[PDB]
């Protein structure tokens, strides 16, 4: 697999997602760029359909980790590169604890020049009084680390994260994910060993943008596997 040689450079990305969270449906569109040499990503967010539903922070997670830079001892268990760009699915259930929960999945892969993250999200049984669908969530993002472990039985990986928003009172609203990947393709991939993944987040807006938005930037580095005598 020479997936990886079509990360060498900047690649524009597209995003699009269609959103139902408790009858609330909604449509995001997302644009800019990945640059995985330096593992960053840069992209503005439009809800399409008007106001968005759920706080901007709880869609982070779900609107491309192929854009990860691995280091040089690691590059053998970059699975999301290995795949393309024949793609792989990713699946998640995020659970907030004491409200709702997402349920999404999504396509990762090349259409042309750019890459593609096409998602699918269903929400449910969320308290319409809540912190998700009340927006009492602050607009930032904490950094964090995404465990990963390889699922040999499917041909892919797993991963459990504890995402932790800020919640406008102080407290902190807990958003437990579980996600699995699986490749469209039947390519070789790459399963890797158990290691994370570190990321980092900023959120802001842009000044002349009327419409429902968020400006993201980025940065995901792979890390945990132990460098030694090569």
């Amino acid at each position: 697999s020479k997936g990886e040689e079509l990360f060498t450079g900047v690649v524009p990305i597209l995003v699009e997602l269609d959103g139902d969270v408790n009858g609330h449906k909604f449509s995001v569109r997302g644009e800019g760029e990945g640059d995985a040499t330096n593992g960053k990503l840069t992209l503005k967010f439009i809800c399409t359909t008007g106001k968005l539903p759920v706080p901007w922070p709880t869609l982070v997670t779900t609107l491309v980790l192929c854009f990860a830079r691995y280091p040089d001892h690691m590059k053998q268990h970059d699975f999301f590169k290995s795949a393309m760009p024949e793609g792989y699915v990713q699946e998640r259930t995020i659970s907030f604890k004491d409200d709702g929960y997402y349920k999404t999945r999504a396509e990762v892969k090349f259409e042309g020049d750019t890459l593609v993250n096409r998602i699918e999200l269903k929400g449910i049984d969320f308290k319409e009084d809540g912190n998700i669908l009340g927006h009492k969530l602050e607009y930032n993002f904490n950094s964090h680390n995404a465990y990963i472990t390889a699922d040999k039985q499917k041909n892919g990986i797993k991963s459990n994260l504890k995402i932790r928003h800020n919640v406008e009172d102080g407290s902190v609203q807990l958003a437990d994910h579980y996600q699995q990947n699986t490749p469209i393709g039947d390519g070789p991939v790459l399963l890797p060993d158990n290691h994370y993944l570190s990321t980092q987040n900023a959120l802001s807006k842009d000044p002349n943008e009327k419409r429902d938005h968020m400006v993201l930037l980025e940065f995901v580095t792979a890390a945990g596997i132990t460098l030694g005598m090569d």
